[PDB]
């Protein structure tokens, strides 16, 4: 129930009973106990091509957790005026406490927003998660003017990106990839920047 | 039942009779040696002292801690009701788990958002950060000498009493017709919305009113 949240996020490749290990915090054999149950619950399946795949029951169970989280962020950020460190602290304790009733009215209150503060897509209730912004930087080939339209939810990435001046809506000029280096040259606010690859595969743009 | 569920009890439980190791265990539904325990912890933490007359008095710390519990509780209620249209019954369920959870930053910001409400939906006042609680409305029906007309200004959070007041058309802000205490009936007679009501004394102790 705690793991399925990751099985979705890595769907941006191979899976093993050993990505479960150093990645989530419980042993390889102390987690192969997870999947034994899941399969018989009907949440996931074993697909050799991609490793493991969530079912429709499993994608909808998760798509809600994403909806809860995003609305909670919108409220806390837009109206209680939090900062990305405060959402690090509080946002997940109360995300795990609030009722669905809370979230449905929270929705309504916020006039049904479509996107979370920093890019993510807010799914309707009982409906799949389909990210409106999917065009990563490490996949955008064309040099030229873009816009940072979504960032992966992560904390340190965000700490990092704020520190490097990349706000999730500002405009970005993609100078280019270096074939050997592995560095994307970016133009943002008159000044130039270099981003490793893990950091460019977790950012999404639009020309 | 944590130490705050006791102080809150002890707090209003002294508005002024010698509080006993008995009433405690009885009001909090626990073992007397599980009472003897807490008090030991309440004393050790300087949240109250022992007193001959009053049972226990409350230190200014204990009073400030009691204030906070009340900001939290009352701000939460205002938000759930005024912002999320919560029903008396939904609040019964959700209200308190959210209380035993949110940070104080959530609350200091919830306040700004609510625009600094001075009263919860039930009449209770909402103290400032670090101020002691001083209810606007303290005049209970039972102490209401004169008869005649009244605003029903406050009532106790208590869920059962809340269902009762609703199942009898009594609501905060409604105007109430006090017909009078009967000396032997032991009943307060009222008139609200046109229909007459007979209130016991334990239920008239909890309504608060103000002479209109």
């Amino acid at each position: 129930e705690d793991y399925l949240k990751c099985l979705y996020e890595l769907g941006t490749n191979k899976i093993t009973n050993k990505e479960i290990a150093q990645l989530m915090q419980v042993s390889p054999p102390a987690v192969t106990e997870m999947m034994k149950k899941l399969l018989a619950e009907e949440l996931l399946i074993k697909d050799k091509k991609a490793g493991y795949l969530l079912t429709d029951l499993g994608l909808k169970l998760v798509s809600d957790l994403y909806r809860k989280h995003r609305l909670i962020e919108v409220f806390l950020v837009h109206h209680l005026g939090y900062t990305t460190e405060e959402i690090h602290e509080e946002a997940e304790v109360l995300e795990h406490t609030v009722s669905d009733h809370f979230v449905e009215r929270l929705d309504q209150l916020l006039d049904y927003p479509k996107a979370c503060p920093h890019g993510g897509t807010i799914p309707a209730k009982g409906e799949l998660l389909v990210e409106k912004h999917k065009l990563t930087l490490e996949e955008a080939k064309e040099k030229g003017d873009y816009i940072l339209a979504r960032v992966h939810d992560n904390f340190d990435l965000l700490t990092y990106l704020e520190r490097n001046g990349l706000q999730v809506g500002k405009t970005i000029r993609f100078l280019g990839y270096d074939d050997f280096s592995h560095l994307y040259s970016l133009e943002v606010d008159g000044q130039e920047i270099q981003l490793a690859q893990p950091i460019a595969q977790q950012i999404y743009v639009e020309k």
